[PDB]
């Protein structure tokens, strides 16, 4: 069939690209195939074929990522060329993996200092802009979680303050994008001096 006509990509989601283009006239269209790939990684293309349609939502993308798309139509007179390439980008998602190598260490009486790296460069799904921690005392009277957030990404730990003396703690550390908050780490255990 003849090179697809008005070839347009409209971003939906963090994982989802609505293709459109129109109904070619006067062809026995029987398949269309859809290559695509990212921008950052061309040496990776992946195709789709389908039945005759004039718009297709290609799930399952990575967020936060550059696209790149080509279309071409097989009729009864074999595969066409293919369209000029066209892109759009996933919107970013929260993070899908929490921060690694969490670590907790007393610094005196009240204090502990939380450490940790950023979550795996795949499961950011976007810049991480913050972090927050979070700790609950295992005993002692305040069995509540507390939360601190807005600590600026260009932190790798933090000191949790104003504890109470020789009590343990769970520490937990998440990351953060634009979005939205992702998981956060296992739970690690430290005790307050004295
Ligand atoms: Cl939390």
């Amino acid at each position: 069939g003849a090179q697809p006509a008005d070839f347009q990509a409209e971003v939906e989601s963090d994982t989802r690209i609505q293709l459109s283009w129109l109904l070619p006239p006067q062809e026995r269209i029987i398949m269309y195939e859809l290559v695509y790939w990212a921008a950052e990684d061309e040496d990776q293309q992946h195709k789709v074929t389908f039945d005759p349609t004039s718009s297709y939502t290609l799930e399952d993308l990575k967020p936060d990522t550059l696209y790149r798309f080509q279309l071409a139509a097989r009729s009864d007179m074999g595969v066409g060329v293919f369209t000029p390439t066209i892109e759009a980008r996933t919107a970013q998602s929260t993070p899908s993996a929490p921060p690694q190598k969490v670590m907790c260490v007393s610094m005196g009486s009240t204090t502990v200092r939380v450490s940790w790296v950023p979550p795996p460069a795949d499961s950011r799904n976007g810049v991480i802009t913050q972090y927050s921690v979070a700790y609950e005392a295992v005993d002692g009277e305040d069995r509540g979680r507390h939360v601190v957030d807005g600590i600026s990404r260009e932190h790798s730990s933090w000191d949790l303050v104003g504890l109470e003396k020789w009590t343990e703690y769970r520490v937990w550390v998440r990351a953060h994008t634009d979005v939205g908050p992702g998981p956060e780490s296992s739970p690690v255990l430290v005790r307050t001096d004295e």
